[PDB]
């Protein structure tokens, strides 16, 4: 059993349901460690497809990164072993398909988390925002890359630069979602597709998923370019604005950004 | 003349029509060798645009890889000089635009074949499936990469992991197709576009096509990553599941996959 | 302050308006030098978002490359320091969002220019074409790469190989545009999005934009592939067809291309 | 204990000594499994430097790949999980320096193995050969790359194309070896260098070793190039020459190669 | 015109002499800023070649990184705008050849600095060491890469893992140095070569140097590999060993490293 | 027969001897066309090794690129189809070893040509120079890359920036040559090694040569880097210095370079 998730398996399909609603399923270390343990426990030959979901009737699918656990001490907020960074790698390397079944609003790191999964099926009332420019966070290269494989560059830059929510209808139209259904059809539609996938050849699915993962990462650059980017990110996480972003969030007020 | 295609030339446009209805235009070696000979013969300055089509009225555009020619046991079924691998490279390197004009159902390797062409114009009643997970086939890197340049990652993964057919309307909406037209207008519509392209500067078209080919291919990885992927693909084509998929296809029964 | 653009600032938003209507805002060296000086002058902490536009009522947003300024006699027409190549780099490296607010028709290098910007909001009556195959021009790798980050390969190849205009509605559908609005609403809609972006964290916006730029460029090739392409481009700029394409534009007649 | 190796620790230095002299320390699966187990068991904070050696007085350091374990059956002889391929990866990813201390003759896969290690210190009487052209073996990309980081291309090609042994003195002159010493001084010279390295910062050593490993692997190519090489390798392991080379070695006669 | 360097111009050759003897030409910000200003001021068409030197008679060419300025606690010591990182970029991008003319002992960052220059001519009594493993420093990817273009991997790993000094004779034998001369001949030999270079075509020299720079940097990797290495680097600069290495250097005692 | 080369076959070895003494075996278009035709004619299974040589007693091995065939200005002098660019690709792709057997002086493009071959065996009196900085020529990336796989960067930069000849003894010490022998021993020393290689497995040699070729080329960069380099090379071939370099050679005088 798990403190922060609930797992139900029938036949070859496992549903991992978030159980962290008192914190709006924020991506706290304790929540992510339990989600990763649950996925690892399901890495068995008789499990063929995973669904990730919030409880039925959730207003908020996930509030994203826990803003209390963001470092404000001049440390990289999105280093390789940060919980958000660990869960996106683990989803992408997992040798079974992972479907995000979305009811409610999706924020920031949680939007990256569902974009790292294999398919997204969403309620017609679900909404999606990408929020680092609301907090002054310098998103990392891997995290940004995870957002660029579905919608085009102009659409991705609108989502990030405005931090404005988009509807499930627009998220379908721009190529982010696989399917949008009425919320009362969401579970039945998603289970039908998951159980269908579980009848197909699992070893062929696993190697094709791994081929897609490698090709998706195969945007290569030299060491100088990476180190130049890391210097730019460091200047951001050393900024007055980054302190103001976090301060405004916990004081429940609007940040005032100034460009330092 | 050719045993397995019929070629017609109208000014600067060449139409190559499959003549392999006996096997529903399956990508047999003898069919692909005639298709490649026909294209090579058309590599002349006075030809400016190619159309690939099945005969008018076809229910099946192409049934995909000839399953009777797929290597059994531990032989790579999608090696460099396999017919499907040869025709996709030839289409992509050919210095004139190649338009796939689609009537009927499109399966597996024939879907990768039309995706490798420059433009796809299809009948409102045409349908599209990608089927290696039905058979347990470890699709190759180059073949998967050919499926990723039009629709986004989540859509591609739905197509491959479900092996379910999509309509021409959905294939248009997700960016696979250029145009969908009523079947009685398909030929006229496609020829009008081909004649129009044929008025443009062919050397400019050829170098821009090759620039897009090179950029499309420019997802680079180290030797270890390629050899690791090759080891995973060999484990799949060595598996009981691969034998079961091939056998189930031939015996016309549902395969029973077990994950080894 | 500039001969060929007008700049107005509204709180933290700067609007750079073309003032070259006597040449339909063609991308002449004198125009681009003024556009680049205006952008450089706006790289100030109190400026948070840029809008590029043509004057209200413009039938032609930009007629594209100044065809009089293209070299004739066996010279690369799209070298690293040609004005179109300079302005796309400058837009992409600029540390503030640049929104292209489009009224009227967009041609050739002007289409590449708006594609290189961060967001595109367009009038319902605006139209878009990519024209090098009309003139026999061997477009450069960087230039072509700039057209491939929004719509899929089949769509881009139709746009380039036909040189046919598409509508604002089709450009929205295929992923080129962010928004299409009635022309009477175009300025207010674009200014409210720009003001909204202007309240977000500028340093987070600048590092995410730069991360997207270098991931966008990170399609890598070996020296031989680049030099093989450059040799193909030189055969095109040495061709009879290239001279005929330039001649026909200047003599206002239909070119006759022959494939050498 | 181990059946096929003997381990001695001298404070922070561990010496792994081959114990397979009855098969001239050929790289059979049982010998390599024991070497990898002994390395894995030494991956402890109190160990800082490894030495690999043959027993004192060995005329043969290692006879290379066990030719009885080379598959002939149209199967890739150097696939990702073959013992030679496993041991070179493990030596390179091991977070402590590994020094090859060589007495006797070094052959084929055993030469690649010492090349994959961090330093090579050798007896003045030791000799070195790279032998796949004697057998008709299509050596794999990773394996060849492991031979190209010390001596230059012309020297590597002489070694491989001639399969002729070189002296310790020539191996020093061309950059393959760190040091050549009289056999009576070999053990002490090597131990003093290992003890000296063991006084330095182990975390600094490990991250610099890992940085050198990933820069050394960072020669990148597209999927088509890898698949094209793999097709060429398969044609070699399907060849009559390959069968002739294996049979000639086992029958102790000169092979007769004919080029198919 | 400079506090910390002296500049002598002989025909088209400029000789930049270090004037920071108080810290044995350690790479303090104040010294490096004056070295970079002097180089910038020499970027004129009438200057064709640069020589970098310590004063005639120097025991110590440069004592390396200023250990008093290296950030301690959890700050990256080798960030993009650290003085050593700036000076190696500037030397490599400088459009004239830069010859390191070496008398005395060369340590750590000063060794990387001379390795980044175009040619090295040294006195027979000069000596060379690479020192990060004496301090527990996690050297950065670009810094390590700068050390791998002259001697082979085994030799570079000996230099870095031992931090032992090598003689000029050995540095010449492994390919680090161009020439070794008696100290009395150092100025005559170096100036003769610099004068000879200055009669050659400067624009051909500049573009070839820049071609070599970009080919040298063209070892590419994906974002995940870079972020993984940066996480490992951060674990080292957070370590107790790193604090011990810095403290031991400042207290002029032997460090005791423990592996955390 | 051939107008400009003489070919002899000794068992399985073919010796191609230059016959263009009248321009000292300068790499004129018609000379290189016959060398390439002679190689193609020898691409047969009963030939296993090629030797390239000048006639016995030659003072000049080859005077390098034919300076008279270089363009006068405003054109790239080393385009993909140039004869030097053609012969180095053909040597590198040729599926049999090519040994350069060198007697006399080797200049410029002929030095690149022998560097592109597999092995170099040279007379003790032979000499070697790299000459583009004598003429003001902007060497191409592929050409420079062909000079970097044997000697280190410092040595290569000395050779190119000085254009000074080096001895066979120095070329051996820095890793350019395989062997140096007295001129009376050169022919039979080289034939002994070629006969020995000719008894080895030719398919294994061919796939290993090709693996080394693609690994050598696998230094990758983005389109913007390449086009930036090309623009810099264009500024050189457009310069006054390039025309001065060509004029000085024609007028048999020392050039006066001024840096524009
Ligand atoms: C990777 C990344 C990232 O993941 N950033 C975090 C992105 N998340 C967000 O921007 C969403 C932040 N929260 C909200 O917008 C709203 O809380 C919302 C999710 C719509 C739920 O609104 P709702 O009215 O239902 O509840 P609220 O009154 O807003 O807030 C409910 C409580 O949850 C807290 N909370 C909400 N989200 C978070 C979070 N992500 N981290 C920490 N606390 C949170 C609020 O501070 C309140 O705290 P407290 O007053 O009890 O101490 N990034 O780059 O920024
Ligand atoms: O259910 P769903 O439609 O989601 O997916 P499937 O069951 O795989 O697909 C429904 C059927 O359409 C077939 N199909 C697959 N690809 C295609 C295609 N390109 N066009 C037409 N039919 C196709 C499948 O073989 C199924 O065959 P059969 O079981 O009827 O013999
Ligand atoms: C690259 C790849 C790939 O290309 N795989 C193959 C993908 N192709 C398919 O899955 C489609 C397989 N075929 C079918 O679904 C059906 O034949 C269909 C195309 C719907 C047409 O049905 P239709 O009723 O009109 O004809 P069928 O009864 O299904 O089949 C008529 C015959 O054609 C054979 N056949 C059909 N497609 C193929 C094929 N691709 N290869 C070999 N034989 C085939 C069947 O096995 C039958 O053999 P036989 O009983 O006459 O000896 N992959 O990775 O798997
Ligand atoms: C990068 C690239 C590129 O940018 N190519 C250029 C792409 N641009 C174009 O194809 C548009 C060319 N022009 C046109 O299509 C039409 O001018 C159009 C924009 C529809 C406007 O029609 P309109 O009926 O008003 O014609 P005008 O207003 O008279 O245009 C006024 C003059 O502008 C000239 N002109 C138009 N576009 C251009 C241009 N790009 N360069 C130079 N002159 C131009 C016409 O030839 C007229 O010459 P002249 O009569 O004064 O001697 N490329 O690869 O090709
Ligand atoms: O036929 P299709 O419409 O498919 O393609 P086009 O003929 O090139 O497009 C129809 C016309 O639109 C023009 N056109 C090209 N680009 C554009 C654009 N961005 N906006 C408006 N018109 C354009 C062409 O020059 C044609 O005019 P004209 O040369 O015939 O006077
Ligand atoms: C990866 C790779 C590779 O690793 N190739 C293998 C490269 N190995 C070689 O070329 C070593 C060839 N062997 C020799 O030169 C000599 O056997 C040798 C290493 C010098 C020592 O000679 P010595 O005179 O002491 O002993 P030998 O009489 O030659 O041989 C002693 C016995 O060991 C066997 N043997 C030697 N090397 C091997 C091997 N690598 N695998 C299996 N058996 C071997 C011989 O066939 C004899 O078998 P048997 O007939 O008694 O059953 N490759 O690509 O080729
Ligand atoms: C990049 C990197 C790196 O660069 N590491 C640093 C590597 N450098 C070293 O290990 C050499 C450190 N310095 C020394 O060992 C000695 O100064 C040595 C070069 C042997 C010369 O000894 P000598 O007795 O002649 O001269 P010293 O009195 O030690 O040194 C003369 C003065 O320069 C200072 N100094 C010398 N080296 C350094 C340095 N690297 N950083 C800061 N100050 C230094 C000393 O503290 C003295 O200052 P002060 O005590 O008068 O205020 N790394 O990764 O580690
Ligand atoms: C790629 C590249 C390159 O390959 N450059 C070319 C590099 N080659 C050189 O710099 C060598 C130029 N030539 C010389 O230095 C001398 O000719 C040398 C090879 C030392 C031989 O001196 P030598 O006094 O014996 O004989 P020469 O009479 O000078 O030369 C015999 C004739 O061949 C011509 N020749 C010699 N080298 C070349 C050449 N590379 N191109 C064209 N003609 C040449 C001379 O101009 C003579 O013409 P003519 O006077 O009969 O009409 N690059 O970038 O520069
Ligand atoms: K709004
Ligand atoms: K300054
Ligand atoms: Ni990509
Ligand atoms: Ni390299």
């Amino acid at each position: 059993a798990y403190q922060y998730v609930n797992v139900v398996t029938i036949n070859k399909v496992a549903v991992i349901e978030f159980n962290y609603g008192r914190k709006l399923n924020a991506l706290s270390k304790v929540f992510i460690d339990d989600l990763m343990q649950a996925l690892s426990d399901l890495n068995r030959p008789e499990i063929r497809c995973i669904i990730l979901r919030a409880p039925s009737g959730s207003k908020v699918f996930s509030a994203g990164h826990d803003i209390h656990e963001l470092p404000s001490g001049g440390r990289d907020p999105l280093s390789y072993d940060d919980p958000l960074r660990q869960i996106t790698r683990m989803i992408q390397k997992f040798p079974k398909p992972i479907i995000s079944m979305v009811e409610g609003s999706v924020w920031g790191g949680a939007f990256e988390m569902i974009m790292s999964s294999d398919l997204i099926i969403a309620a017609s009332t679900s909404t999606f925002s990408m929020t680092p420019v609301n907090l002054g966070v310098p998103y990392n290269l891997v995290g940004i890359h995870n957002l660029t494989r579905d919608a085009g560059f102009h659409i991705v830059k609108e989502l990030i630069f405005t931090a404005s929510p988009i509807t499930a209808q627009r998220a379908l139209a721009v190529g982010i979602l696989n399917h949008v259904v009425e919320v009362e059809e969401l579970e039945d539609f998603t289970l039908q597709m998951a159980h269908h996938i579980s009848e197909k050849a699992p070893l062929a699915i696993a190697v094709i998923k791994e081929e897609l993962r490698v090709l998706g990462e195969a945007h290569t650059m030299n060491s100088d370019e990476f180190e130049r980017i890391q210097g730019m990110r460091r200047a951001v996480y050393d900024s007055e604005d980054y302190q103001e972003g976090m301060n405004a969030f916990l004081e429940k007020r609007k940040p005032n950004f100034v460009g330092h």
